[PDB]
């Protein structure tokens, strides 16, 4: 199996799901994440999306193996990926600056990702909704473009069936990126759009963490993620529904956008990814053909 073969060799992430390490495999670095035992229906959920939806994709993880292991005489679920040494797109835009080429790659590049997962194919995939979307999920790649990690809440939908599989995992996405329908918890829970469109909102607030790095008039604002200024670290979830839902809060168009052609196209883009009202929220596929003319 691929995990006997691999030399873990330092640990670049770590949370309540778990580890990512970087290993090494046939002389290559490989993403090594090891699921915590609080978190084995994420595990099993990626497995499942990568073993049974052909998702090759250059904005998309590249899946590797999926493996059982004994680790300190017990079980660990492991799941190997393409290893990506610019790291997560939250990490990246903290030790950097963009000009308008690669912020627009980076937001093409996640665009495009998204609406691949989000579309259906015949001939071949189901539609596919992520529920986690976030800068943290994202990685950047030595080319300029970035793709999206972490499959372990996604929603399947196919035509020929009219059949959603939402899976059987009680994780919920991060709280500070969850759409105000989940905070005030009357999303549609039946409805495979309810999920895209929440997808639709995280990706707003991916948008509004990118633009703030591009340069313009010599001038770019700190990283800062999606409603610093309101909310402490770690969210709870009423901290986010009082910001959110019952405030009607949004993040801050800085005013020297709108003295830049392309901050001024992403701000309205983002703008249009935020309605409180999940059906007026643009899709990936509009948003990517709206980032293609820019
Ligand atoms: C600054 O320190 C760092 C340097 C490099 C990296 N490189 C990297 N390469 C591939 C994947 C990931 C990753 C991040 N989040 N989740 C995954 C993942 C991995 C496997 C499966 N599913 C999700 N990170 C990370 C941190």
């Amino acid at each position: 199996t691929v995990a006997h073969q691999i030399t873990l060799l330092e640990c670049v992430g770590k949370g309540r799901y778990g580890e990512v390490w970087r290993g090494s495999w046939q002389g290559e670095n490989v993403a090594v994440k090891i699921f915590s035992s609080r978190d084995e229906k994420s595990w099993f959920r990626e497995t499942e999306l990568y073993n049974t939806v052909m998702l090759r994709h250059e904005n998309i993880l590249g899946f590797i193996a999926s493996d059982m292991t004994s680790r300190h005489s017990s079980t660990q679920l492991w799941l190997i990926t393409h290893y990506h040494e610019m790291g997560s797109l939250y990490d990246y835009l903290q030790l950097t600056t963009l000009d308008t080429v690669s912020c627009l790659r980076i937001v093409l590049s996640i665009a495009s990702g998204l609406a691949h997962l989000h579309i259906e194919i015949f001939g071949g995939k189901p539609a596919i909704a992520h529920r986690d979307l976030k800068s943290k999920n994202i990685l950047v790649k030595k080319n300029g473009q970035c793709c999206i990690a972490d499959l372990g809440l996604a929603v399947m939908h196919s035509q020929s069936t009219n059949q959603l599989d939402v899976g059987n995992n009680p994780r919920v996405g991060t709280k500070r990126y969850m759409a105000p329908e989940v905070l005030d918890e009357t999303i549609q829970v039946d409805c495979f759009d309810s999920y895209k469109r929440v997808d639709i909102w995280a990706f707003g607030l991916v948008l509004w963490e990118v633009a703030r790095r591009m340069v313009s008039n010599g001038i770019v604002e700190d990283y800062k993620p999606p409603f610093y200024d309101v909310v402490p670290n770690d969210p709870s979830f009423e901290d986010m529904r009082k910001v959110v839902c019952v405030d009607q809060q949004r993040p801050n168009i800085p005013n020297r956008w709108f003295s830049d052609p392309t901050l001024t196209s992403l701000a309205k883009l983002m703008k249009e990814c935020w309605y409180q009202n999940p059906s007026a929220r643009l899709t990936a596929l509009r948003i990517k053909k709206t980032l293609t003319k820019i």
